[PDB]
Parts: structure tokens; C-alpha cells; sequence
């Protein structure tokens, strides 16, 4: 049970925002749900410092995915990308930690993306960002194991969300094939799926795992 | 819950045994802990067909690890290794999916090593062993996916167990510093965290997972 | 340059035997090329015997493609598909090693299958073979390097080849969508490209790679 | 043989660009050694279109690997490393691919680090750049398969060289340790070796590997 545990996700209307936070009031925690614009410098520190005590940090971040290809993006394209996935996540981990070390205990999950894993045909500045997200987080979790405090991250694709799987997405016929070819599940994973392994991961019982990356993807990716 | 749900376990008191027998139980399923011998062809045909109605087949096997160098193996070490991992869980999983494929429903988890995933300087046949039951578990958990069967594994490694971790173990140098040098987590995963890891992935919350191995090792590999 | 040195590839008539005999010719080398039936106890060990001096050892070993859903495969297919792939192997290597080791050098690579790296659908003792065939590569690589010998693994799939990729299966329109939707390489890899990977990882060259599976199939796995 | 083709490789006196520089010499190519300063913007697009016709583009990029505690890291040190390592490698992919793609051929090679793969215990800011350079590379690759073009990553670690392991890192005691226990290879990857696995990577008979990352760090990681 997360009794009386703060829970902060960011983006909470958007990706997984919506399920998380539903998953984790469930489970019976204090639930903060946090809207900011996070592109500013010090956006995303303000959001924790904001909150006082955090327990566990769920970095939900996402953005539009990009259609460009890799010759015509622009500078400018391509630093708004990391400045929406990557210096937030950033802030937001280096600001939350102390209070964590401190209690030698807390949890930071980060919602990010199976297309660091496997590259896709036209995504290639929002993969480059991605990746950044799983190394950073992997990093983070070698260090901060020495102090009781675990950092993991939820590797997804395929998940039920209004982000990158709304109707519109399932209706096209090329993602109807995808599924047939490429998702051995057959099926997307439901957000509440999601939602409820990331629940897990920041219980106790997730107390061995650190700075893992656990791919959710239905198999696409292993 | 687990509720009024048969989880049989294999060898029951060697290896995880013992702590998932009890975290099935925690979670209100009807525990069938089988201590049978499982070498003789036929043996885990009959484990399955003695308990009638499987709602969750956990793959709890185990031999000592082999201490012995590649060229001095003999044939008959190498076909007791298989015989002993390999043949039984192969016997079993074929003996239960018909119920599961009917009732379009049920859990299979493979207690497997991490051995597989990082060759290691003596285990040669066990690792060889290890390999076959993660990448039969990958093929049969693409084939019952279609049929609402979950087949996944766990890879696992440095858990508190009385087969590879004894405080024998625990107590020499070498362990010592593999701890310091290999195991992010700086620590043994305990067995109820083992355990419960093994409880989540055969919930409902749990399928989407088909076909996955889950590495549960404290960062040894990835 | 391979000048000078004896190279024995099995099953030297059928997978990549003959691709890789016309690349290590080609580099110089005095190929052994190896007929023999394997599925006797103690047929490879002859082989190897027979051959005296072995430099590098190519494990290319194959069988037809196993078309058995996982529930009706007999124990009989299952022990034919491991006397087939696995049992041959583990003779050969247990009896080229002393040289190898007293020589302190020399070369070991198995010509492996993807399959023990993405679960298929269909093949599934086919599958739990080679993933012994690769976790078996992996610890004896680790165990020989201290010696000076290099044992590594290609993992393929999607190589032009008569056993796997005859042009009847290429016909096909299953494959024609299996290559648009899960090979970002476009098309098979040729088999000169695959021998003469084959050949940089049997070279000096390669002598940094110990215990490592290289894949090699278009991208279908990475 | 790489006869007549040009080969760019960037920081050419620092990490692998010596050892690069001599193998392309050796195996017949135009070596385009550039020594310029990255850091601002453009400055790659600058390099890339001095040199006119570009056959092969080897990103070797690097940065004194920092020691700095995850919490203490400021938005400087963050941005300073991405301005190094990933935004001149978009730079010059963006600058390089349209001849390229108009020649239907070409190859960019990434140095990368397996830092990426395994997380370290103190170097966040710098795994999170090389992770965003592995999955631009990734993504890179799949796109560019379709027009002939190879863009792959080396992911290395325990490689000698002047940069990460200078003789004063070979004689601490730290890293004696951790070969012992982490490098089954037992010895640094030799300068040579790795480049001349880069000059394979960069040939025809590597036309099959599109978007692929191959870990070179004496088995470190697989
Ligand atoms: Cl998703
Ligand atoms: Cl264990
Ligand atoms: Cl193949
Ligand atoms: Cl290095």
C-alpha cells in the first residue's frame, strides 16, 4: 500500500498522466498532479520545489512525434525536442533527490519511449531525446542505489494513450499491419496495464530494482 | 487476488520455492507445492496431470552449479543438466497449455537464470541448460499470445536462495567483491522480492506481458 | 590474411557451409569441408579427430524448420532437434579446445539463428535449441579467453541461404511482408556479406571479441 | 579496398581519431583529419561543407569524462556535454546525408560508448549525451537503409586510448579491479582492433548493417 505517500506526475493530462494518477489514488496515495509548461529553464525545478515532500516522481513527458526526416530538421526542431523531454527530466530528478538521500528512500520512474530501443523510420530527433531519457535514468540508478533510493524507467510503445494511440491512429491500416507484424500481444496494452506496473515499480516490493529500463511494448521490443 | 486460483510449483522446496509457495499463499491462490523427482521421461507429465485443473504453472527448477572446465564435460554431465532443467519444463508446458488454450486463460512463469544472458567462467552446461529455457519460454509465450495465455520468464541472479546463495556463499571473499564490482544494487535481491515480482507478472494486471524475460538480478546485466 | 591455416566447416553442403568455404578460401586458408552426418554420440568428436590440426572451428549446423505447434511436439522431435543442433556442438568444442588452449589461439564460431533472440511463432524447440546453441557460446568464450582463444556466435536470420531462404520461401507473400514491416535492411542479407563477417571475426584482427553474439539480420533484431 | 574514397573523421588527434586516422591511411583511403572545434552552432555544418565529397563520416567525439554527483550537476555541465557530443553529430549527419543519398551510398560510423548500455556510478550528464547519440544513430539507420546508405554506432568502453584510459587510469588500483571482475577479456581493446573494426564497418561487405549498434568493450557489455 502507498498510504499517505506523495505522488508527483507531471503532465498529468497528457501520455499517461490520466491513468497514473488514477492508478496510484487507488493504491491509496496523495496524488499531485501537475500541469506546468516545463519548456522554461527552471520550469521543472519550480515544480518540485513547489510541492514540498515528494515520495515518488513519475516523469510522464511527451510531445507530438515528429514526421520529419533526418536531413530537414532544423536546429531549432531538434532543441525544443530535448527541451521538452530532456532538461525537465533533468531539473526535476536533481531537485527531487536530496530530499530522498536524505530519507534514504523514495522512487523516481520515468514514462519513457521503446523508440530509444528500436529506431523508427522518421522519428529521429524524438529518438535521439528518448535515449538521452533512458541513460540519464540508468545512470541515475547505478548512483542513487548506494543510498536506498530506487530510479527506474517504463520503456513503452504500443500503450493505450491520446497521445500516440488515440482512435484516429488504431483506424489507419498501417497501424493495423503493424500490430499483425510487429506486437506479438496482438493487441495494445491498456493504459490501466501500464498504470498498474508502474505502480508496482514504486513499491516496496520494487526495492531491488535499480536503474533498470522494463520495456512495455507487447513484445514489439524485448 | 489469486483467489480460489491453482498455482502449482515445481521442486517446492529447492530454489525459490519455498518463498513463492508463500507469496502464492499471501495472495489467497490454492498452493500445489510438487516435490516430485522430474529426471525420468514421463515424470513432469505426470506432476501435471495428478493435479487436474493449473491456473498458474510456475518453473521452479534447479541442479547445483557445475564447477567444471568445457573440455572435461562428459556427455552424460551434459544430458543430466538437460535433463534435469531442460526435458521436464518442456513435458510440463506441453501437458498443461491444452486447458489454458481452452479456457483462453492462464500463467506460465519460467524461474530461469540470468546465466544465460551473461556467460559465466565455469557453468558452461548450466548456461547452455539456462539458454534453452529462456528462448523456449520467448517462442512459446509469441504462440499462446494468441490464444490469451501468458508465458514470461524471469533471468535471475544474486537472490537469497538456499541452491546458489547459501550463506556459505555469502560469506566467502569472491562473493564479496562480485558484490562490489557486478551487483549495482549492492546487495542480494531477497527472495520475497523475487517472490513478489513472480506474483505480479501471473495477475491480470500482468497481461500484456507474453513471451518477455525479465531480468531480476540487482543490475548484474540488464 | 588467413595464410596457411586450417579451417573446418560442418555441414559444409547445406546453411551458409557453402559461402563460408568459398570466403575462408578466398582469404587463403586450407578449408576442411565436413560432411559428416553428426547425429551419432561421438560422431563429432571423429570429426574433429580426423582433422588433426584445427585453427578455426565454424559450427554451421542446421535442420529443416519445424512447422509442430508447442502442445504436439513429441519428446522425440524435441531430442532430434538437440542431437541435431546442440549435442554435436558441445562434442566438437570439448574436443578442439586442448589444442586450441596449449597453442594459446585460435578460433571458434557458430553460425547461430536470431531465433534465440526473438521468439517466432512456430518454431519452438527450434528456437529453445539455438538459445542453447548461443548461452553455451557465451560462457565458453568467457571460460576460453583466459587462454587466448576467441569462441563467438553470429546470430542470424534473413540470410540468402537454400536451407532457411530458398527462393520458393521467397516467393511467398508472408515473407514479402515479413521483410517490409520487420527488416529495416530491405532485403536478405547476401551470404558473401554473412561469410565474410564470418572471416573478419575468425582473424587477428578480431581478437578483442571473446564470448560475444554478433546479429546479423537486417535489423529484424538488434 | 577503400581506394579513392574520402574519409572525414572528426576530433582527429583525441580518442580513437590517431588510430582511425592510420587504419583508413592503411586500408587505401583520402583521410580528411579535422581538428576543428565543435561547440558552436554551425560549426559542424562548417567542417562537413569544407569537405566537399564525403564517402565515409566517422563521428569520433569526446569529452573529459566528468565526476560529478547527479544532484550537483548544473544546467551548464548538462548543456556544455550536449553541445559537444550530440548537437555537432545532428550537425553533420544533416550535412552529410544528401550527397549521400543522392549517390545511393555512403557510410557514417558513430564512436560511441557502452556507457550508454551500462550506467555508470558517476557519470549521468555524459551516459545521457552518448545515449541520445546511440538512438539518433539507431533511427538514422533504419531511415537511411532505404536508400543505400549504412549509419551505424560502435558502443565501446575499455579501449586503449589517450583519452579515457591514459597509462595514469592503467596503474590505479580501481581499474586493475575492474578488469579483473568486469572485462572478461582481460585486457584493454587494443587501439588497432578497434579501429580496424571500424574500417570493416565502413566497407561494402558491411552493406547489410543498417542502424545497428556493436558493442566493443571486451565483453564489459554485451
Ligand atoms: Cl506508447
Ligand atoms: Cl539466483
Ligand atoms: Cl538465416
Ligand atoms: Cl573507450
Amino acid at each position: 500500500s502507498l498510504s499517505g505517500r506523495r505522488v508527483l506526475v507531471t503532465q498529468a493530462d497528457a501520455f499517461m498522466g490520466p491513468a497514473l494518477c488514477d492508478a496510484f489514488r487507488a493504491a491509496g496515495a496523495e496524488v499531485v498532479p501537475d500541469r506546468s509548461a516545463l519548456l522554461e529553464r527552471g520550469a521543472g525545478r519550480a515544480v518540485i520545489e513547489a510541492a514540498g515532500r515528494i515520495d515518488v516522481l513519475v516523469l510522464n513527458l511527451a510531445i507530438p512525434f515528429p514526421s520529419t526526416p533526418v536531413h530537414q530538421v532544423s536546429g531549432g526542431e531538434w532543441e525544443t525536442t530535448f527541451a521538452a523531454l530532456v532538461h525537465p527530466m533533468r531539473e526535476m530528478v536533481a531537485a527531487v533527490l536530496p530530499q530522498m538521500i536524505e530519507r534514504k528512500a523514495g522512487k523516481i520512474l520515468l514514462m519513457g519511449s521503446a523508440a530509444a530501443l528500436r529506431g523508427p523510420a522518421l522519428g529521429s530527433s524524438y529518438a535521439a531525446a528518448r535515449g538521452a531519457q533512458l541513460a540519464y535514468i540508468q545512470a541515475v540508478g547505478v548512483e542513487a542505489a548506494a543510498h536506498g533510493v530506487q530510479v527506474n524507467a517504463i520503456a513503452q510503445n504500443f500503450v493505450e494513450n491520446p497521445t500516440y494511440f488515440p482512435p484516429e491512429v488504431q483506424a489507419t491500416p498501417a497501424f493495423k499491419d503493424r500490430l499483425k507484424w510487429q506486437v506479438p500481444l496482438g493487441r495494445l496494452v491498456t493504459a490501466d496495464e501500464d498504470a498498474s506496473f508502474a505502480v508496482y515499480l514504486c513499491s516496496e516490493a520494487a526495492n531491488c530494482f535499480v536503474g533498470q529500463v522494463f520495456p512495455v511494448c507487447g513484445g514489439w521490443v524485448n
